[PDB]
């Protein structure tokens, strides 16, 4: 409890924060679990760092757009990756090949109660995961819309600029090139989205049926 604290010296430069993000994305250094909280759209949407003065050098635009497509598609991949971890946790509790180490009974005469409400509340936690997965893809799609907005803005710059210092022609070919790669992985992205709604969402319903309805709800499991 002091009124006099240490000086606010030494900060993390926004330029440096961009540099680390680039290194992560370009080198595939950005792992899936932490591919989150990494969005190039932050710089892309609000042309601050990547804008040189009143105009943006399409050098920044091309480089950032290219990397953005890379990290964008890596992020959606991370959604499916985390989805696999959810399935992993499920299958883990579905194994019965291991010999019974612990019975769980022991002293008999243990009076168990009826279907307690807390049973359903355990699934309530499952709902949270489902919603977060939905929100995850929602975030990915949200970035997509933001990309579209920004490329349009950059296209305006390419429309206003004849091609002096800004590489309008270079950005033209680069935009479509990146969008082609985006469209390529778009098939995977939409697939993940669809499968999420196809199998991942009903996962909760079958969870309820398999675990709760069969074992807890119905007598004699």
């Amino acid at each position: 409890g002091h009124m006099r604290a240490v000086t606010p010296m030494k900060r993390v430069p926004i330029l440096a924060n961009f540099e680390e993000w680039m290194k992560m994305a370009t080198d595939n250094k950005i792992n899936a679990a932490n591919s989150w909280n990494f969005a190039l759209i932050d710089y892309f949407h609000d042309m601050s760092l990547l804008k040189e003065g009143d105009s943006v050098n399409f050098q920044k635009a091309s480089c950032t757009l290219d990397g953005c497509v890379k990290i964008y598609t890596s992020r959606v991949d991370s959604v499916a990756t985390e989805t696999g971890k959810l399935l992993s946790g499920l299958a883990d509790s579905r194994d019965s090949k291991k010999k019974d180490r612990e019975d769980g009974g022991g002293s008999g005469g243990s009076l168990r109660k009826k279907i307690n409400p807390k049973v359903m509340n355990m699934i309530d936690s499952v709902e949270k995961k489902e919603m977060s997965l939905k929100h995850m893809m929602k975030t990915v799609l949200k970035d997509k819309h933001k990309i579209e907005e920004t490329i349009a803005t950059l296209d305006e710059y390419k429309r206003k600029a004849s091609g002096g210092s800004a590489g309008t022609r270079m950005f033209e070919d680069r935009k479509e090139k990146a969008l082609k790669t985006m469209a390529k992985k778009d098939l995977k992205l939409q697939e993940i989205t669809e499968l999420l709604r196809d199998e991942i969402e009903p996962k909760l319903e079958k969870l309820r049926q398999e675990k709760r309805a069969f074992l807890d709800f119905q007598q004699t499991q």
